[PDB]
This record gives C-alpha cells, sequence and structure tokens, in this order.
C-alpha cells in the first residue's frame, strides 16, 4: 500500500557491457534512470575520445524509444594516456569524468593504472579543468589480504593523492568498509562515494555460510558485517556527499557458476527497491531522495532531473533468470521476494 | 630423481560418502592409506552399531582386489544417542571414535546435538572408557562471522569441556587457524590435531582473488595468511600431536559449481604428494613420515604400519576431472602439474 514518490535516480557508477549483453541490460537501467555513469573497462577499456563516442552510440541504439536516458561516459585511466586526449574529450562533452583501476584490482583491469606518479601530469590536468577522478581504492599487491585492500588503499594511496592535489575532485567509488566511510564522512567537500545496495544488503556470511554464492560474488569483496553496518549508517546519517552508484556488473550464468567465477553482481533490475528497503529498514526513508537523486548531481556539478517515479511497498518476484542469445543472466536476488517495486 | 620411503600411512580423517560415490572414491583412499577414519555423516547419519557395520561392509565391497584397507568407523552424536548403544559398537571394535559436529538448538535430535551440556552423560561415557572424541570445532550462531567461528569455539567450547572431561582424548580435526594451531601445541598428551592439504598450501587470498574458486572452498573456511602460515610451522615443528587427515569431501561437479557450492575438497588422489611438497617448502621432510604415519597412531594407540610405501619427485599431471556414475568429480589441483608422486 505504501507509496514512495521520488525525483527521478541517476546511477553514479554503473557496467554496461558491449555487444549482444549490452543490448540486454540497458532497458534494466533506461526505464528507471535519467544518466548514468558508464565505466569504461571493456575489452579492449575506453581510453580515447573517438573510443567512447563510438561507445556511447552503441548504448544511445540500445536505449528503448521512450526511455529519457543519458549515458555518461568516462576515460580508462592508462600509464601512458595522453593528458591532451582527456581535456579533449571533456572539452567536447564526450568524458565526464576519468576512472583509476589499479592494475589487476577488477575485471578488464589488467590495462589498469601502476602508479599514481606514472600519470601525475594527466591527474594534475584533471584538477586544472575540474574533471572529477573516479577511484576504484584497492591495493592489489599479492601478498595483501583481499579484505584489507580497501583500508590499505586509504593510507597509501588515496590520502597523499588528495595531499598532493587538494583541489582535486576525487569520488571514492563502491565503498565496503568502515575505514572509508569515516575517511568520506570525515573528508571535505571535494570527497564523496558512492555505495551499492549489496553492499548495504549483506555481509561476507551471506556469500560464504551454508555454500558459497558466486552471486554475491563481486568487488571489493564483501566485508565483515561492522563494515556493513558503518555503511548503513553512512547512508542513513543524511550525509550529503555519498549517492547511488548500482556497480550492476552483469556476467553469463556460466562464467559466474564455474570453477573461477567473475566477480559481479547484476543488480540493474533490483537497486533502487533494495536501497528504498535499507533506508525503510534504518529509518531513513527521509533521506532516500537525495542519495539517489540529488547528492551526486550536487557533487559533479549537474542538474537534478525534472520527472519523478513512484515505489510502490509491494512484494514482487525477482526473476530466476534474464536470457541471453547465449547462456542466461541471473539478476541479483534471483527469485528472491522483494518489498519494493517501482510504480 | 629424488625418493621418500615412509611407512604406510593413514588418513585420520575421511568422507567416503556412500552408493556409487563411495564406489568411486574409495580407490583413490585404498590404494595408499592401510586405515582411515571414516566420519558419520551420511544422510541419516550413521548412529548406531547396526548402520555402522553395513556401512563398513559396502566400504570394503568397495575395496579393490588386493588393497590392504580398513575403514575405521565413527559414531555421529546426537541428542538422542543412548551412551549404551555408542558403548557397545567401541566395544565391539565398531567405533573406533565418534564425531561431534555443531551445536545448533533447531537441529533434530536424531540428526545432531543442540548442546554439549545436552550430551554430558555421553561425553563423560567416552571419557570413561578412553573413547576418543573427534571435534568440527565451529560455533555457528548466526551472528558470528565464518572466519572467526573456529576461534570462537575454542573460548566457548572446547576449552570448558577439556575443563570440566579431565581425561577425555580429543582430537581437534582440521584446524585452521593460529588460534587452534597456539591452542593445541601448549595442551596436553590427551589433546591432538589434524590438518588438511588445502589449509597448508592456500590461505583465503587464493579462494578469492582473480575469481571465486568453489573447489577450494570447504568448512572450516580458508583464513588469512597468518594462520596459514601458524600451520606450516606447527607441522614444521616436529609437534607429535598432530597428523595426517584430509577431510577429503568429494561432491559432484555440478554441486560445486552452482548458485550455491557446496563445501568440500576431493583431495583423496593429491593429499599424500602436497603434504610432502609442503613439508619439503618448510625444510622439515625429516618429520613427514611421522605426520602420516605415526603421530596418529600414538594417539590412537594403534599400531604403526608395517609395510611401507615410496614418493617420487618426479612431475606429474593431475586429472582434471574423474567419471562418476552421473556427473563427474573434481579433483583437488585439477589440470595442475604436481611434485610428488607415488611410484
Ligand atoms: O565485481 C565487480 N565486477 C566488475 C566488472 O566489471 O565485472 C566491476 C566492479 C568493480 O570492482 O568496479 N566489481
Ligand atoms: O567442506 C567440507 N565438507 C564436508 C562434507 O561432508 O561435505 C566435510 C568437511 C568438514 O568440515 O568436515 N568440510
Ligand atoms: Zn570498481
Ligand atoms: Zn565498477
Ligand atoms: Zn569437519
Ligand atoms: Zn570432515
Amino acid at each position: 500500500s505504501q507509496v514512495l514518490k521520488i525525483r527521478r535516480p541517476d546511477d553514479w557508477h554503473l557496467h554496461l557491457r558491449d555487444g549482444d549483453m549490452l543490448k540486454t541490460v540497458v532497458p534494466y537501467t533506461s526505464e528507471i534512470y535519467g544518466r548514468a555513469i558508464v565505466m569504461p573497462n571493456l575489452a579492449p577499456p575506453v581510453t580515447t575520445v573517438e573510443a567512447a563516442v563510438a561507445y556511447r552510440q552503441r548504448i544511445l541504439d540500445a536505449v528503448p524509444a521512450g526511455h529519457d536516458f543519458t549515458p555518461l561516459m568516462t576515460c580508462y585511466l592508462t600509464d601512458s594516456l595522453d593528458p591532451n586526449e582527456l581535456e579533449r574529450g571533456f572539452n567536447e562533452g564526450v568524458f565526464t569524468a576519468a576512472k583509476l583501476y589499479p592494475a589487476n584490482a577488477t575485471t578488464n583491469s589488467s590495462h589498469g593504472v601502476t602508479s599514481v606518479d606514472a600519470i601525475m601530469p594527466v591527474l594534475e590536468r584533471m584538477e586544472k579543468i575540474g574533471m572529477p577522478l573516479l577511484v576504484h581504492g584497492e591495493v592489489t599487491h599479492a601478498d595483501i589480504d583481499i579484505f584489507d585492500r580497501e583500508a590499505r588503499f586509504i593510507e597509501s594511496v588515496m590520502e597523499p593523492l588528495r595531499q598532493r592535489l587538494t583541489a582535486l575532485k576525487v569520488v571514492f567509488e563502491h565503498i565496503t568498509t568502515k575505514d572509508a566511510a569515516d575517511y568520506v564522512r570525515d573528508g571535505n567537500e571535494r570527497l564523496a562515494a558512492t555505495i551499492t545496495p549489496q553492499h548495504l544488503m549483506f555481509n561476507r556470511n551471506h556469500m560464504l555460510v551454508g555454500g558459497v554464492r558466486p552471486h554475491l560474488y563481486c568487488l571489493p569483496i564483501l566485508k565483515r558485517n561492522i563494515h556493513q553496518q558503518a555503511l548503513r549508517e553512512l547512508v542513513a546519517s543524511g550525509f550529503n556527499r555519498v549517492f547511488l552508484g548500482t556497480d550492476s556488473a552483469p556476467h553469463a550464468r556460466h562464467r559466474k557458476e564455474s570453477s573461477c567465477g567473475c566477480a559481479g553482481c547484476f543488480n540493474a533490475p533490483t537497486a533502487l527497491g533494495s536501497y528504498a528497503t535499507v533506508f525503510e529498514e534504518m529509518n531513513a526513508l527521509q533521506h532516500f531522495e537525495a542519495f539517489c537523486s540529488v547528492n551526486g548531481p550536487q557533487f559533479y556539478g549537474l542538474p537534478v532531473n525534472d520527472t519523478f517515479i513512484e515505489l510502490v511497498r509491494e512484494e514482487q518476484q525477482v526473476a530466476e533468470s534474464i536470457a541471453l542469445t547465449d547462456d542466461t543472466l541471473v539478476p541479483f536476488l534471483a527469485g528472491e521476494t522483494v518489498r519494493w517495486s517501482v510504480k
């Protein structure tokens, strides 16, 4: 019976893939979100204006008629990236931001950045022209326990970087730890963060107790419950430099369910309702709209969307699977009941 | 190429399953080990002398001709277990030991234990007759992080138990933490432990960095590197109350590589050479035989084997899979080149 009307949201961290997967997954986004930050970790990665322009058209070709959706493109940073290519892309309205992937931190990140020092001229230009930096904040050294890679990145990479480039605007993407939650809560106006639905709904126990569940396996890895509780307290607080970023990251079923499952939750279909449930459970629905629809635009210096959507507290069942030309796609919370759905 | 001759080993912690799976996996054990402790967790569990006698025979039926293999049977401890039934099985040489799986208040009295306190009559009887207790040492409360479940057991159950029943001999099965390594090391002649090959060879990064690997998913869960190092140090020390227990725990490929993967490594085919590799790496081959062939029999009060086997340091490839009647079995280290092989 409970209806919840909000300003149309945006997704400030999205993986749309390419080809047949792209066709399949964009509508789950374009039917709800006004804009999306579309990450550049294709194979090969989007590291040029030309690439990004063509990719943006592939995205628009796949948007159903009558969806008013704008994909906001990113540059995949690399050690050798020409800062003139990054700036040109920004000035032509192609690149909204640039994305820092530490080499081998996640999917399609082997071409990622090997150090901050290797890309200083690029970072200094971003700082100059006011282009925000999106960070996948994990270290990747083989000796560092997977669950420590986020916290380690803060002391060793993030904090020194922000001390060097005091005017650089940085989004700490998909934060998963109390460490990151306090770092952002205590940061200045040039530091923001996104949080996915899964890192709010679940902790590592959900992925590993009673069976291993690859459909909850994603990066950065789900942490212990005290971390999850931090993140939930952060969004519930009303802190206005956190915003919605799904990190929807789809993989075919048998790439998830194999002897080496790919990391990624396909949560585009079910994310907004999942966020609503978290905010509802935290007695913080008065902060929901801002998380979804205002905080991101404010950080990015963009206008808020001028249309509205409704969520209804009526229990929908999530589909077991979504067809692809080859294999299926298992949505996040496949087969599950959800408390809130879009009207 | 280098040869390691040892007295014929034994496996002090093994799962053989039943029916067709038993028929397939027995030979991997019976060709190498003289004896194995056969765990009782069938469906339904082995909780009677009658059941254990029939199970033993099904095992024996499946032992290839010429193999000198003796299965050592165990009783699954339950709330409803009659202490006279357990004592009769022990007296008759049917039950070598009794196995305690984690308590759970919602468990049917026919299938498990609600609390240790509720099975004191049985624990006091084992203590009286000198019957060893094998302990899966995890507390399974929903609110306890999975990586903490072993350490919490020590504090909450193991120590209080051993302080109550001071003559009870206890094997702390498949230890995975420094917490347990230290505990066992600082214990008395009545406390011992087994360690698996996977818990020596790997830590949780191997299961979760660069993909999720369900074939490394088993209980208790792989822990962070410091724990793996504590276990390696313990076996390498020559400490003589630790011994070989594979915890070989097979599941068909489709049950491992699903949306909810079963816990358990099928390591019977490769465990021995994997332990040899570990002792070599620790510069401790002088303690290899004792671990495999001496320590367990001493603790259990059984004769050391009088026949010998030989491992050779010749590189061999592990099969990618093993045929079942209806699926396949993916072995531990499938498709990998291993260092030590039986001659
Ligand atoms: O698990 C994932 N998978 C992917 C992907 O692109 O497959 C991206 C994110 C991320 O770390 O940003 N997490
Ligand atoms: O991962 C596993 N799976 C099983 C099993 O019986 O499936 C047993 C062991 C254990 O904890 O004893 N570990
Ligand atoms: Zn990322
Ligand atoms: Zn991402
Ligand atoms: Zn066990
Ligand atoms: Zn076991």
